């Protein structure tokens, strides 16, 4: 029971009681007492990153992989905390938690100019639900107790706890048997709110549900699908809701937006007369101008956060609720409406949505050499199973991937959708693998994203954390090249050079095979479209054999303009469209997934 | 003269008038108008980094290389700004400027949740002299005008300017011929202050001058040396003042502190009866406990910043002044004192200091296999000329380097002494090379520091920026291993693994030769001490031939405890000491440098 | 000559050298050492206000009356500083200085919920050129030295100096004869600009 221990020893018991089994980090002198307590305690597995930013994005990937996870990022004082700000921003932006823990100078030296001492509390305040320097050893367990409440309650977000060295080593009395986690706060919609929403949905003649990341955050994907099935209402996931209904479900109507969207999704949204928003937030890249998005449509919005409702557009209804609590009541009310005979038949509207989904396509089956990126995504759909879990960040690589890959379960699209920090992909993929060693993790990066935190591949090598990384290499910051076309320039976006050690990369610059191999991983380079599928098969074998990351680099044509625009009705199609399966053979209408 | 132009076009004229010729950065959609103006203007050379943190440390290295330089770091909105915080902290901590410029969401969308939009103003406020989102196009030139005043005035520090997209493209009227930089504010010591300081120095019987980074910041190294020569007072540079008097000067008495210090330096400081501090700040790693540092000594402190004086200890005098203004007056007063016959002879004290410097040494000439790191620094002193410019960050690599390398001019030790962010070394070295293509740049890293931002080697390859990188590889976070000895543990600090592609690294993990070569550079691995010198000679040839970075990796013994302690009188010597040149042959007393 | 004295005694010499002769205030337990030093030094005339906001606006009027004047407003910890915010805003907004000085809890107790202790540094930062809690006794003269530079230089504005009780009473070595005010920073137009304007 009660015993004297260091405050960091009490912290290890609190982390255990809060479900922590894993931590990613980089030790240093100011956080050694915490590492010492973690060693003494056992049962937190620590993964040593090769950049503090890598540890912080591994924590994000760990959080995102499985409902209830909270990835932990550990670091020393000074520059370690400033290397975590980008991940705190990314987690805050997507409403997900990570717990960052930093060492700090001793309490009495906080305003001297101690070596590597920085006011991380002030720096991290704008990108966290709480950032606190702990000022008493006895408060260490209580600050952690509050941190877990905040990371799980309301709109989730990250916390940073900063630990002065003397506060860590100071002796307190603590009884782990008496520690209890705080209750989680989640508001819930009343029956009066939900009956009104269902009445409005029954009155609409061409409704769609927009299912956002809040549905996945609430672990409510099955309920979201059940509610759509009972009401026969087509579903448009946001990028952050993608996966909460399977892509081959008859009611999955595609995605909507300016970039990561389908031609059928935008066409269905523009044809609809109501948007029933559940756990979304009507993001600018999803809506375009709100005036066009809302034109002729009633808008319902269910959100756990009151100040998200009406922030970018005014809903017709507006309900504060956790998405699971709300969907539980929505299913119950829809079932009462079904027994009463009050749910309208929607065969015509569902048929119109399905015809758009069958005809408004984009070509992927390109035989071109050098390779066209859209062909890579076709081969990925064929090579990987229905249970594949994609991890990606930003770029033409990621945008075309969201346009052309397919996903069939929640938390199988892992993507920092609001912040998009380059270098996220490798560490995030490692964090997903650490959360679930049985997950079939496949990452997608362009060359520039792959280079930012390329050294993290050695983390997968040292710890034998296997996954497949698809690397689509155009020797370009391709998205920035495309956005520069409006300035009639192509400027500071090229990465090519004649590699003095590798004439075989043909002026593409970095030799990613040699780099990945030096970092202890396996790698395959593909120049021809027909060699992609065999490369994915060899990569699976190399993964099983060596249990390390395997990089499949596809050499792309330098310049491909991916479809995008400034409004839902203005997306330009630069590359070939398709209206037939032969040009787009991995649409779920045409292909059975696993 | 007067003409209508975009506010970013006016910004290009302001940067030109402020002396900017170089920028390091990563473009993105929100900062494209600025890149468009930079292309149209010409005459800023842009270097494309492969991590935004790399661009920001290149800017730091560019600033530090040459008095009057201001390195510029450019990036897009969102995660680009959060990737700059570590460099803003490092520059602030060392009192040097960089100018960070970020794109931002349009003014009217700042409080929506725009894609990749973050409150960088609030995040960067604690680590900058000014961080401002510019709210009017006409203010863009005025905010830059104020930024340059702040970066050069008082205690120098960095500025971040955040540019909403609509503010960048908006039309203003601007006349470059009428633009003038603001005057720089620097307080100057009065003759009454300086005569009092010289009186106190004349009264001391065993004085030392502690010459800090403020002397180099003020570009006053020649005056600092002249004042010491006229008064015959031995000089102890801080780590940040190192180089402001040559290491082979008869009055250079070594360095003082807990880690980057000499046995003779600490012994001389403890034997002295006055510390005449010029442009230093009495840092904790320099003093140990202030009670022991100041015991029996009068303390003078000249600093440009009033609130640095008395922050960590109370000086006997205390003078607010720019170091150049102060040293100009100190030389004049010392010359008047010399003509009056009032400067005491100091032959005995100078002789006592020189005898300590001849006898209180540490061994470097080790024949051990695997290699002992102290032998690497001996070979570097022999291989490189007197004009070598070292760039380094933190680790046992850097601490023993400061103990054992020698430097002979100001701004030939380039080191982020207060913040020490890992990954600093490669980008900082590239920034020094960009500032001065004729500089003989040699970097020193341990393996972990080298890995953080290893991809920046491809920046040197793509742009042909040559320098030599000495990489001392112990497959350890060696400094953290050593600091863990107090916790009787060795935990989460090892980087070794059996590399499945390279049995020749013998379980050391990452193959840095293969990685550096894939990134387009040249690399040599050394296992035996006698092969170091020939490797440095081949590296010079490869550099001249290919004009890319050349990495010389020395495989170290896994475990070496570098000398350090908690007080000046308590530094533990784990490895062999020396009292003879044969064991320490590159001390300047024994070796003529170039 | 140099002498041992409390930091608040050294503060009185700095104020005298910077031309202060008048102060408006309301004493309290946390600022008593400053009042004790003011009494011992003499030659600052103190006007006792009947509201801390009254003292703060007296300081504004004193500044505005005569070029070079800097009104000084004194108060205790806690609510006294929050009562000065409206004047700090009013002074900032018109580009004129006042010097506010508040007492504060001892450094060791700044994050305990000590009686009448508030984070005035954070509250006043938006409406001052500087608002600082002084962390070392030796810094009191240097913080005041910088404050007078800021109040006179560039666009003028007010400063709040927040003084922990232990910092006020701690002894320091200070030589009033060696203190000198900092130079004032004022940019000047060149002839090229004035000729263009004419
Ligand atoms: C290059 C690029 C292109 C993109 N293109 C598009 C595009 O075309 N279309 C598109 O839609 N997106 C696109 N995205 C992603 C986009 O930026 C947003 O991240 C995304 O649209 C947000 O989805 P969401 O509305 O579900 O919001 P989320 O960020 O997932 O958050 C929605 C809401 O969930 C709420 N919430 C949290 N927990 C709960 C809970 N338990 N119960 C209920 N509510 C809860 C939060 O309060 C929040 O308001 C793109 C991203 C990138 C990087
Ligand atoms: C692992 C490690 C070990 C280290 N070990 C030691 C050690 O043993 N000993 C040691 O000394 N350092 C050591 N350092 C470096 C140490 O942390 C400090 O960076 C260093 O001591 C500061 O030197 P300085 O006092 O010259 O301060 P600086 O940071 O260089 O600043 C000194 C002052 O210069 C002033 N100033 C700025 N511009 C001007 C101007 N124009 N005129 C006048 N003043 C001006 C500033 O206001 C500031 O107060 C170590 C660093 C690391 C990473
Ligand atoms: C830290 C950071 N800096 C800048 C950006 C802006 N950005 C978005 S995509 C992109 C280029 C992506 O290049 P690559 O990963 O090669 O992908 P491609 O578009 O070529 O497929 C950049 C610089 C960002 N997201 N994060
Ligand atoms: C971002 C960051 N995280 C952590 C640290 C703490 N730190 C200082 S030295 C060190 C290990 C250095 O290892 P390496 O570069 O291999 O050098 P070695 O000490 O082994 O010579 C670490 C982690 C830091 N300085 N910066
Ligand atoms: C040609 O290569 C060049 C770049 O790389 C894409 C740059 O970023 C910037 C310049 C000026 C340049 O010349
Ligand atoms: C009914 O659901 C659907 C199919 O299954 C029958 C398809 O094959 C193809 C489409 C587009 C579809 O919507
Ligand atoms: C043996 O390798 C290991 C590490 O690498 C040094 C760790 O950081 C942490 C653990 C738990 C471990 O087992
Ligand atoms: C006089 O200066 C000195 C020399 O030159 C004569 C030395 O050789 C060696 C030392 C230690 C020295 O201080
Ligand atoms: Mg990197
Ligand atoms: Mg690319
Ligand atoms: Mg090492």
């Amino acid at each position: 029971g009660m015993a004297k221990m260091r405050a960091v020893d009490a912290a290890m018991y609190v982390l255990e009681k809060e479900g922590i089994t894993t931590a990613f980090g980089v030790p240093g002198a100011a956080i050694n007492p915490f590492y010492s307590a973690m060693r003494k305690h056992g049962g937190i597995r620590h993964i040593l990153a090769r950049h503090v930013e890598g540890a912080s994005h591994m924590a994000e990937g760990y959080t995102r992989a499985t409902a209830g996870n909270i990835g932990v990022c550990l670091g020393t004082s000074g520059p370690a905390g400033t290397d975590m700000i980008t991940a705190l921003y990314s987690a805050s932006a997507d409403s997900i938690p990570i717990l960052c823990i930093t060492g700090q100078a001793p309490r009495a030296r906080l305003h001297k100019e101690d070596f590597q001492a920085v006011d991380i509390e002030a720096i991290a305040k704008p990108v966290s639900k709480m950032a606190v320097t702990v000022r008493e050893a006895a408060l260490v367990p209580r600050v952690l107790q509050q941190a877990f409440h905040l990371m799980r309650s309301g709109r989730p977000g990250p916390v940073l706890v900063d630990l002065p060295f003397d506060v860590q080593v100071a002796e307190i009395e603590f009884d782990p048997d008496m520690y209890e986690p705080l209750p989680v706060y989640k508001p819930a919609a009343s029956r009066m709110q939900i009956e009104k929403a269902v009445e409005m949905l029954i009155q609409a003649e061409r409704p769609v549900i927009v299912a956002g990341g809040g549905v996945i955050n609430a672990d409510a994907a099955a309920l979201l699908q059940q509610f759509a099935e009972l009401t026969s209402v087509p579903v448009i996931p946001t990028l952050m809701g993608w996966g909460c209904i399977p892509d081959d479900h008859e009611l999955m109507a595609g995605m909507v937006g300016l970039q990561t969207a389908h031609r059928y999704g935008n066409a269905t949204l523009l044809a609809s007369d109501m948007v029933f928003g559940i756990g979304n937030r009507f993001a600018q890249r999803h809506t375009g101008s709100v005036e066009k998005y809302t034109e002729g449509r009633k808008i319902v919005h269910i959100d756990i956060e009151p100040t998200q409702i009406g922030r970018v557009l005014c809903p017709d209804l507006g309900i504060v609720s956790d998405a699971k609590a709300a969907l539980t009541l929505l299913v119950e009310v829809a079932q009462e409406m079904q027994k009463a005979g009050r749910l309208p038949c929607r065969k015509e509207w569902v048929a119109d949505c399905q015809q758009r989904k069958r005809t408004l396509l984009r070509k992927t089956h390109f035989d071109n050499v050098p390779v066209k990126p859209q062909r890579v995504y076709e081969e990925m759909n064929k090579a990987f199973g229905r249970d594949v879990c994609y991890v990606t960040t930003i770029g033409l690589s990621q945008i075309a991937a969201a346009q052309m890959l397919h996903v069939f379960k929640d938390r199988h699209w892992i993507n920092c959708g609001q912040a998009g920090p380059l270098g996220w992909t490798i560490p995030a993929a490692l964090g997903v693998c650490a959360a679930d060693p049985k997950r079939n993790v496949v990452a997608i990066s362009g060359d520039f994203d792959f280079q930012f935190l390329i050294e993290e591949l050695a983390v997968g090598a040292q710890f034998n954390i296997p996954y497949i990384h698809v690397l689509v290499n155009n020797a370009y910051l391709g998205l920035i090249r495309q956005s520069q076309m409006a300035f009639d320039m192509d400027y500071c976006v090229q990465l090519a050079f004649e590699n003095i050690n590798s004439s075989e990369v043909n002026g593409y610059g970095v030799d990613h095979v040699k780099v990945a191999e030096g970092l202890g991983c396996k790698a395959i380079r593909v120049f021809k479209p027909e060699d992609i599928a065999p490369a994915f098969e060899q990569a699976k074998a190399l993964m099983a054999q060596y249990r390390v990351p395997v990089v499949v680099e596809v050499i792309l044509e330098r310049v491909t303009n991916i479809s995008m625009g400034s409004e839902l009705d203005n997306v330009m199609e630069f590359e070939d469209i398709a209206d037939n399966a032969a040009d787009a053979p991995t649409e779920t209408c045409f292909m059975h997934y696993e």
